[PDB]
């Protein structure tokens, strides 16, 4: 069925739905083993059940975005990556949103993604930025492929690549969670690619985070990777080292196939380094242009 409905930016959007009797459920069978989307009616079980409307016309902004959202995601990975859903063979991409209660976070489980409301004050519900969804099934993909450890090094990894792959699905800004982020602020963000330490999270490889909050800082350290590809996509002089940029569409493509062929699940940032060179030798040459932006963009920050 055609459902149609306002995402939490208060813009309207189609997507598809099933028919159930008398009323229409937020499941997509067309694409994979589905795209189906549920509340957990502010408690913590999850999924929860699946959400329901009368007429096809949508009042629920935060499931229309995470079903829309999941929906575009899929098309993307199999578009841009030519990967059917998450584990490459159409894994059914389950959401559920209202978890919890004024919940600030959003989070992929090993088999779902799930969406807090936001508190309202730092965060409004986290399905409202495609480039958070993205981030969430990515982490996904990332369990199906490399299996990045979820700590230090590795973790940041795993999410740096959560972010690439977010932001590239936008492509609005450098940004990461913009239009979730402190509702009575414009212009900020929960993370920048383009300049990681106006939102304290480091750039450069001698100002690593090394204490123990945060399984060892993957969110913080993730910003040093995201500096890379954005130094690789766009180009720049970074610690003296200049990278010429090629370009967000070959930089994704060259991520895509280090972060999903290359890395291995204790993979460190070197190993990062030599995964994003090896692809960009495959993809364009052992001595492009490519390539040695790959390496540069490496030196730039500090990762050697
Ligand atoms: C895309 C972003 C909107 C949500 C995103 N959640 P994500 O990284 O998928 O998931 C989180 O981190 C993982 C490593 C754990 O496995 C998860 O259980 C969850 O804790 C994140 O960057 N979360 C950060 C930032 C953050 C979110 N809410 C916050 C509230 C306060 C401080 C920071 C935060 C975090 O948990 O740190
Ligand atoms: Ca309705
Ligand atoms: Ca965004
Ligand atoms: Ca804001
Ligand atoms: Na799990
Ligand atoms: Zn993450």
């Amino acid at each position: 069925a055609t459902g149609t409905g306002k995402g939490v930016l208060g813009d309207t959007k189609s997507f598809t739905t099933t028919a159930s009797g008398s009323s229409y459920q937020l499941k997509d069978t067309t694409r994979g083993n589905g795209v189906v989307t549920y509340t957990a009616s502010n408690r913590q079980s999850i999924p929860g059940t699946i959400l329901t409307d009368a007429d096809n016309v949508w009042n629920d902004p935060a499931g229309v975005d995470a079903h829309t959202y999941a929906a575009k995601t899929y098309d993307y990975y199999k578009a841009k990556f030519g990967r059917n859903s998450i584990d490459g063979r159409g894994l059914q991409l389950r959401s559920t949103v209202h978890y919890g209660s004024r919940y600030n976070n959003a989070f992929w489980n090993g088999s779902q993604m799930t969406y807090g409301d936001g508190d309202g004050s730092t965060f409004i519900a986290f399905s409202g930025d495609p480039d958070v969804v993205g981030h969430e099934l990515t982490h996904g993909v990332t369990e199906y492929t490399s299996n990045l450890e979820y700590y230090g090094e590795s973790g940041a990894l795993n999410e740096a690549f959560s972010d690439v792959i977010g932001n590239d699905i936008q492509r609005k800004n450098w940004l990461v969670g913009d239009d979730i982020y402190t509702p009575n602020i414009a212009g900020d963000a929960l993370r920048s690619m383009s300049n990681p330490t106006l939102y304290d999270q480091p750039d450069h490889y001698s100002n690593l985070y090394t204490g123990s909050s945060d399984n060892g800082g993957v969110h913080t350290n993730s910003g040093i990777i995201n500096k890379a590809y954005y130094l690789l996509a766009q180009g720049g002089t970074f610690h003296g080292v200049t990278v010429n940029g090629i370009g967000r569409d070959a930089a994704v493509q060259i991520y895509y196939s280090a972060f999903t062929n290359y890395l291995t699940s204790s993979s460190d940032f070197s190993n990062a380094r030599a995964a994003v060179i090896q692809a960009a030798k495959d993809q364009y040459g052992a001595n492009s242009a490519e390539a040695t932006a790959a390496a540069k963009s490496f030196d730039a920050v500090g990762v050697n």
